[PDB]
């Protein structure tokens, strides 16, 4: 790799596809533009000694898929990432791009992939989501939203899709005279589209749907590995959008109606009471079929069981405390389950992301710098608004969405990471703790950053009528007071008198492939083992400060599944600070999802982990979580 | 079945979807109006003795897919159809309507499956043909045809698609900086679509591609019945839409190159001469790939052997001799390979089609009516013309283009019938001779009809500058002079005066399934079989005739194929005269269907019955029609 970053830019801008005498710039016009008219102070700022604060597996994500290439050879080093990228972002504002730099080469925070891959290029597609309403219940709407999926598709972003308004197995078709096929037909038309577009030469979608839904059994069943064939979409990932209507008839061992929506129309554009009423109406008016709920449910668990899906989001949860609801009822939430934002047939919503690096703020005995990391989550917030106004919009219903609500979501990894820093045990009350004052500063900074850009540049256009226009921020929605390490009233003052500039801001995401750059364990979850052919950091530390690491205890980790309980020679404080997310409750990880959740706008991506599962086991799970609030209930059921 | 016609129009137009309270009228509100305002002579103008026309499984075709049906009972008598279709075709003009109803209901015409189901009803799309443009070498362009191909395919009519404009794979993608997968992948949403949508509530495309395409090895090979699996795409139909160049470089044993259409453009929007300088330019650039031509003429074959296809048609034939070349370079046939029209990205060729029963006009000694036959074919001109303007056109494309250009396709039935009827072995002088008089007297007729609806209502829009308004019609750009059993000189003085009022009047199709319910053998092939579990109707009279008629001579038909030949006790002149289309020479077979194509405006379905069959026979048959001038050399390969 050459090593002076204006010349790193020369050769990506002057690039040439040798194949066809293609010129194929990687930069865009106005970075390289921007790089050439400051290059000395941008070659100067670059610290390449930075390239050693990654790892084995971290340096060889990055160049594997994220290091730009010129014939096939790295031509990036990681700086020059990280220095591009802040470019990307930033423009023109040096500055600013100059302390993004720093601190992404530091490792406080780090921006999605999209973003690694795409900011500073041509069409710097960034954002990392999009949720798309299906159009309308017709060939047309359906081959419209098809386009706009292969279209996004082909730039990289993951699709929710929502489905509830396309009538079922068996319905008239007036035009034809004839009788719909139903979704599964359907379905197996978007499955086949996610495998011919691949990122720009595969694709990924979630699809939503309301279990009143009445071919929801086929649905739920779509990734299952055994027969039929004809009725599986198995490039798909099928979510449920669940009213509390669904889950008290299924506690109340009570039935379930299944509609087609074209003879129950509007379930899908109602929550709350208004739908329960609207609902029971049309089920008195016999314009369904009747089942046991508890059939329903049985058949979702089965599911869940071997396939890890259907994901789980909670309809009126996501409706009642969403900053978003003057904008109208949402209809679905994202590949991921961590974005929930309103979408409809001409506003496909989109979301950027970026994660805080918690561990970078832990400062003989060990604390955390809160402040620090309120500074940091600052940054990041005004990093992805400035994405919003720099990026690429694959389709223009993504463009008119996020210019008029400016939605964010800002996460974090190295949770687990943290707390082991620390010595707490996950399930510890002081995890516990941090949990809650970890979330409560990240949301206060997002918001106070949030309402600083509101001042400079305006709200953003549907603020006026918001929750927090009328001083309703997240954890008011949970019936809530804060915990109270910031200053709440003073923040709403300022939000109620000047705005914020982004509805939403807080959506922490899996992190599946940041966090192993940065090497940190992913988002918010524990450990899944302690050996992944190495070793916990932290543990390895521990095991050679008590003289028990040998051998003879490296193989009770290879052979044990990652798993240090059990194990004769080894002190309790480890073994409790060490436990995997198999040997912690999931009571515990619902009660510190609810405690965090209190401070995400959004929602999270939270995972389930049951070790010797039983359909009363995993009711128990959904049962708790529904009633804790929660707007995820789950997302994967990883299993065994 | 209710006998009054008007009662049955009443219950019809009346009809509510009982399972869901939808009115669902089945009748037009112009029809119902029509037949309301004229009922006492509509009723009285039904022969209802005329059911028995029909045969069994020519009533039980019209019973179980053409009668319209009440909640799954028979509505309509073949009488109350033939009605229907004559007000949905003439509307106001009853007079017109009644002599319709009269020729069709004595079996002298018909008029294709779409027209028969749908004329008379609410969307009443009675044309059979669509050739579609692919839009642009582009995922939208791409998704906008799929979207188009599917409404299409919601109502009815074949689909011939061409694709040679899509980037071969390997090809560079300069917005994402990736490579195309090809044409396979793509082909395979297609075949998805096609099966998705199955007429209302499944689709049959033909896909055309010139030879030269980089992918072309792969697309003959889409029907293919073994392996690989997500190389084929097992719903559709392959066609090559052959230059000459390709054959006489086989011919030659040279070299043939395959290109990327982004590499070497514009191959498919140039023909003949402009062609070969073109391509031979781009080869000797190195813009593409060189191979053996007799390597991929060897693929081909192999193909065809297996699977019956793909299909041949050649292009510089087709657009040398439409009187369509004014418009631009014609890129594909239609599903069937007898409609040759122009098509592009906001124009999608429609065809309107209708069939002749030849044996309507035979008259001790039998003679042929061709004064008749000319008077039935100027009203089926007429009524084609109509069908025009009453369509519903599925989309835009197809409205535009037809309003424009208002081309038609006659065609015939029982051929091979009228041969039989007459004492005609199909490969006679005697049968060569009645071809052409046939054809001569339908292109004529159809031609002096068109003259005449010019000099009423005007030209087509794009008359001027057509072959024909220079007074070259079909049999001109073949170099011949016509046979002259009419007087085609006084019929071109007028064409060049006043012009004619569509672009294109013959096609002769397949009539796979109107020739079941009129009872005759299909289009212009020989007979198949001589049994089908019932003996041929003429073969059956003359055994019977000859004394030789008994069980023992029954069973030499039913083991013996349907052939009559080798059989002991039967005369020669029965021998001759009942040939299976097996035992007809396919250099016959060619030279009849070059002598008609010189009165065909298009082309037409031509199938072709190799026996026994090699390499070295099937390469004859296509290079003996090929150098005839044939523009669908090959429709089916049927084999065995
Ligand atoms: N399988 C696959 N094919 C694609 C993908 N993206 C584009 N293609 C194909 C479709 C077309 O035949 C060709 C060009 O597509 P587009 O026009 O949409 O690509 P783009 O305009 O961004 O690049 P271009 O300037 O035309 O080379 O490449 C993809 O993501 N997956
Ligand atoms: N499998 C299949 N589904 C179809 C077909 N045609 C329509 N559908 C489905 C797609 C939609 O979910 C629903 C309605 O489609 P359209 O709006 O295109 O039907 P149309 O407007 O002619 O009848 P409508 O008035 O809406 O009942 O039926 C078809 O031919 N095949
Ligand atoms: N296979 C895939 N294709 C496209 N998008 C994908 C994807 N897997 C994840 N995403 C999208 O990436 C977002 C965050 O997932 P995350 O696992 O945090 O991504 P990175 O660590 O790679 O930045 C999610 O919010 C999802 C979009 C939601 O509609
Ligand atoms: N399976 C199918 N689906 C849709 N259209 C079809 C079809 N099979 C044939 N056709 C369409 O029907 C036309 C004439 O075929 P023919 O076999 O003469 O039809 P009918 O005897 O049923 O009237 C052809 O010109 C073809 C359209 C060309 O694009
Ligand atoms: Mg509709
Ligand atoms: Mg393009």
């Amino acid at each position: 790799t050459t090593k002076q970053f204006s010349k790193v830019v020369e050769d990506l801008y002057r690039y040439v596809n040798a194949a066809t005498g293609k010129p194929a710039p990687m930069i865009s016009d106005d970075v390289y533009n921007i790089v050439m008219e400051n290059k000395d102070k941008l070659n100067s700022a670059i610290v390449y000694d930075r390239d050693f604060q990654y790892s084995y597996f971290g340096f060889k994500t990055l160049e594997r898929s994220y290091l730009l290439r010129i014939n096939g050879q790295v031509a990036e080093r990681p700086q020059h990432l990280i220095m591009r990228v802040a470019l990307g972002i930033h423009g023109r504002d040096i500055e600013a791009a100059l302390e993004t730099y720093n601190l992404m080469s530091l490792k406080y925070f780090t921006h999605a992939s999209p973003t690694l891959f795409n900011a500073g290029t041509p069409k710097p597609q960034m954002s990392s989501c999009f949720l798309v309403a299906m159009k309308e219940d017709s060939i047309e709407g359906i081959y419209d939203t098809l386009k706009e999926c292969a279209l996004i598709s082909k730039t990289a972003g993951g699709i929710g899709l929502h489905i509830h308004n396309i009538r079922s197995t068996g319905s008239y078709i007036a035009g034809t005279n004839g009788t719909s096929n139903g979704l599964i037909p359907m379905i197996r038309v978007f499955n086949n589209t996610a495998r011919y577009v691949d990122q720009g030469g595969p694709g990924a979608f979630a699809l939503y749907l309301e279990p009143w839904h009445a071919d929801i059994f086929d649905f739920i069943d779509i990734r299952k590995n055994h027969g039929k064939e004809e009725i599986r979409a198995r490039d798909l990932f099928p979510a449920l959008w669940i009213p509390d209507l669904f889950m008290k008839r299924v506690e109340e061992n009570g039935t379930w109606t299944l509609f087609s929506p074209t003879s129950a129309p509007g379930l899908s554009d109602c929550y709350g009471d208004e739908f329960e009423a609207l609902y029971t109406r049309y089920e008195k008016e016999g314009r369904g079929k009747t089942i046991k709920a508890q059939k329903l449910w049985y058949s979702i668990l089965e599911a869940q069981t071997e396939t890890g899906t259907p994901f789980v989001v909670y309809k009126d949860a996501c409706n009642r405390k969403s900053n978003q609801k003057n904008l109208g009822v949402i209809k679905s939430s994202n590949l991921c389950c961590e974005i929930v934002e309103y979408s409809a047939p001409d506003e496909t919503a989109v979301c950027n992301l970026a994660s805080v690096a918690l561990p970078a703020f832990i400062e003989k005995t060990s604390t955390y710098n809160f402040k620090k990391l309120h500074e940091i989550a600052k940054v990041v917030t005004r990093n992805l608004n400035r994405v919003i106004d720099r990026n690429y919009y694959p389709v223009e219903e993504a463009r008119k969405s996020n210019m008029r609500h400016r939605p964010i979501a800002l996460g974090v990894q190295g949770l687990a990471d943290t707390f082991m820093l620390l010595r707490l045990p996950f399930d510890s009350e002081e995890a516990r703790l941090l949990n809650i004052q970890i979330f409560e500063t990240i949301y206060h900074a997002s918001m106070e950053a949030s309402c600083e850009l509101a001042q400079k540049d305006g709200p953003y256009e549907t603020f006026q009528g918001s929750p927090a226009s009328q001083g309703i921020l997240q954890f008011d929605m949970w019936d809530q007071k804060p915990y109270g390490m910031w200053d709440w009233d003073t923040l709403r003052k300022d939000i109620m008198k000047h705005g914020v500039r982004n509805s939403l801001t807080m959506a922490p995401m899996p992190t599946a492939s940041t966090s192993q750059i940065l090497g940190y364990n992913e988002c918010f979850e524990p450990v899944t083992s302690n050996m992944y052919q190495v070793v916990n950091p932290y543990l390895l530390r521990d095991l050679v400060d008590l003289g028990i690491w040998d051998e003879g205890m490296k193989q009770y980790l290879i052979t044990q599944n990652g798993s240090i309980q059990g194990l004769p020679n080894v002190p309790q404080e480890l073994k409790d600070l060490y436990k995997t997310v198999w040997e912690i409750s999931q009571k515990t990880i619902i009660n510190m999802a609810a405690d965090r959740s209190v401070y995400i706008d959004q929602s999270h991506s939270l995972n389930l982990f049951l070790r010797a599962p039983t359909m009363g086991k995993l009711t128990s799970m959904h049962f708790y979580g529904w009633k804790k609030g929660l707007k995820t209930g789950m997302y994967y059921l990883r299993t065994q």
